[PDB]
């Protein structure tokens, strides 16, 4: 950091400001499972808010509680973690059962704290992917490696919401291709200095870890069922950003006057898959170019900072097209292919789990959009 | 010090030293038009003069200056161009002998194909003698838009702030190598240094006094610097004939596009970009609307740790009292800026502020 303030943006090395796991990449690596014992009362909530949401004691309990301060949560884990139930019980407290009755108020005692934290980690007072995502799972046996058997998630919004699933596939898959971010510092080095056969080798690892990431996301329809997702779970997902029911936001009590737009959790706040975008040259960043914008805001700082710090780094792209080498190109193809392959099934899954079960009782054109626009970066056709 | 790849100079900072007065005469076509845009606009052969061009290549413009100047002289033209006399009558297509190697330029250079601050203010500019200062009355623009349109006190003055600014940017790599090695009196020095300079820079600014008049700022400058993004104008954006298929929305030329107070912002922790509003959200767009280089150094101070964390931890009134100058010094600059703002636009309009006052609120709400 104060190296590239002298030299320029260059990175021979990944960091460790940029927060980024040799294993897990950009999820927390071990989240914290239990908070401080003077925090119990948001830790029994949090725990409980399928039970307190079905016999309609959440709100009151949620109202019931003493503003804690947020000076016990010492280290960054733990503000994590108290991030992620703070979050959770927020999204339970708006939307109650889930069908209409809303809450456009968030009690001071609990919204004070909330933002307090929020300030602190430079994150929306909104529950993100980095909460319920990256942040949401511990290890069942330590010794036993990251698989779905040997994982679990922290927090669920109801019985049978599918919570588990849907989280732990998505973070399977970040570590999945986080194996390619090792590979970032070998692309910019080779390139640098002119290492024509390390750039080739590392763009086709790359892309190895992205084919690897395509197997990994075949999960989802054994721990997923449209009926939960689309029912369920994505009601608690929703957030106060555009949205007719809290068309003027959410009123944090105790910290803003008037009522706060946040967006509602999203995979296009993923690091990960945005990072792949920025080294292969594909401008993601229209109406999806401005939201993939927006949700860098709402991932962590050192992330974000990662991908700012990609982009002022020389373009792979442009370098691969300015060298007249097919077996080059092939390899940065072989990159853009598998963001391709991933995004097309993406799209399949997105049919399974919302198109269809909308049907029976857009975000499609954005979808279709960022594939669009990963599918015309290619060299050679695909 | 901070690496040339920033693009900053020792003495003008974030604007383009000694920009390219005159194009390769290649490039004649556009330059007659660019340098006679006054006079073109009010006889209403401006239109004519560009519809009637020969697309030209940009590949005589080999080095940076001379891109940046093109850019200038383009930029400048397809205002003219949309806007015409300034008066309704605006041009949705832009023609492709000069929209497709505006956009083909623009795509070089990483801007957008729209006038910015970096041309019309950071590129705009000579020095009348070499050897004499760089002062007001050393200096002039290289393009205006119509006679009268005070086009020369705008961005000279713009300018002249830019650069008194620039002072201050010499010291963050000391503030920075000060935190890592735990130099505190190099710290409260350096925070001092930084206060000295943006206070420096609040006495430059009264000097639009007597450069600039309401009148002519509200009813014509105004409409040259307009974009077509949200514009009721222009609702659906521009066509770039030869180069898009849709019209595209871009944004006009914005002060929220210089480096040099975004960089302030960043530097003493002032979370402008963060909190969701409009403000944050138009800022953190304009950062699209600099140079590269620009934005990366923006990017680059983001990436390094919070000046303003490490003044809090560590229970030193004299270095609180120190980074309170610099915030103090840049909250008078917002309040001095929203008085200029309410005689130039506000009272004009009855015979925005919302932003400002957002700003500055940020600003103030950041002291210790
Ligand atoms: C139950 C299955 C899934 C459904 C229904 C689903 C749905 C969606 C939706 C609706 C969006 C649009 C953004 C938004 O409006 O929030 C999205 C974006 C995205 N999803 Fe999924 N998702 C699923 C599984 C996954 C998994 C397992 C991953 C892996 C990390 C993933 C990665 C992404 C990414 C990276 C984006 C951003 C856009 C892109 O870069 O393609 N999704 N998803
Ligand atoms: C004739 C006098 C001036 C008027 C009427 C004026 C007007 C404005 C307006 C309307 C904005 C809002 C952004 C937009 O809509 O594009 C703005 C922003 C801004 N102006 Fe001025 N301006 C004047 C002089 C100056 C000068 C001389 C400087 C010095 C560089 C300056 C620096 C800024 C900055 C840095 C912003 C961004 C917001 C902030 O950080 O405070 N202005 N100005
Ligand atoms: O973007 C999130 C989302 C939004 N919807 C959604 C469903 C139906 C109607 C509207 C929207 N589904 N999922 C999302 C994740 C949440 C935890 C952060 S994880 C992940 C992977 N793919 C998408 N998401
Ligand atoms: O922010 C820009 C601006 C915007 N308006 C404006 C005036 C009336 C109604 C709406 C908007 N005026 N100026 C601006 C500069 C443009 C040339 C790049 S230079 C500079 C210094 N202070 C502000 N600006």
């Amino acid at each position: 950091a104060l190296e590239v303030l002298f030299q320029g943006p260059h990175m021979w090395t990944i960091s460790k400001e940029y927060h980024i796991d040799e294993e897990v990449g950009f999820a927390l690596p071990n989240p914290q499972e239990n908070l401080p014992d003077f925090y119990n009362d948001w830790m029994f909530i949090a725990k409980h808010l399928p039970d307190l949401i079905e016999s309609g004691q959440l709100r009151e309990r949620v109202e019931k509680l003493n503003m804690l301060s947020i000076d016990h949560l010492t280290d960054h884990k733990s503000q994590r973690l108290a991030r992620l139930v703070l979050g959770c019980i927020t999204m339970a407290y708006v939307w109650g059962k889930g069908h209409g009755d809303v809450r456009k108020v968030l009690p001071r005692n609990i919204a004070v704290p909330y933002c307090q934290l929020s300030k602190k980690l430079e994150l929306p007072p909104i529950l993100v992917y980095a909460d319920c995502v990256l942040a949401n799972w511990k290890k069942k046996d330590p010794n036993k490696p990251l698989t779905y058997e040997n994982m679990d998630v922290l927090f669920s919004f109801r019985d049978g919401d599918c919570s588990k699933g849907f989280f732990l596939v998505s973070l399977l898959v970040e570590i999945a291709a986080a194996s390619a971010i090792k590979v970032i510092p070998t692309v910019f080095k080779a390139m640098q200095m002119q290492e024509r056969d390390t750039l080739l080798k590392a763009l086709l690892e790359i892309a190895s870890c992205l084919e690897k990431a395509l197997q990994v996301f075949h999960q989802i329809h054994d721990h997923v069922n449209p009926k939960a997702f689309f029912s369920v779970l994505r009601i608690y997902l929703s957030g106060w950003k555009g949205n007719p029911q809290l068309s003027d936001g959410l009123v944090y009590e105790g910290f803003w006057e008037d009522p706060k737009e946040f967006a509602g959790g999203s995979a296009g706040q993923s690091s990960v898959f945005q990072c792949f975008d920025v080294l292969l040259g594909i401008q993601q960043t229209g109406h999806a170019a401005q939201f993939l914008q927006d949700m860098r805001r709402y991932m962590p700082p050192a992330h974000r900072n990662f991908l700012c710090s990609l982009e002022s780094n020389p373009s792979v792209r442009e370098f691969v097209l300015s060298k007249g080498d097919a077996g080059l190109r092939e390899a940065y193809d072989a990159c853009v292919k598998a963001l391709v392959s991933l995004r097309s099934y993406h799209l399949q899954i997105v049919t399974k789990y919302i198109l269809i079960p909308a049907s029976q009782q857009d975000l499609m054109n954005f979808l279709k959009t960022v594939r669009s626009t990963t599918e015309k970066s290619l060299l050679k056709e695909g």
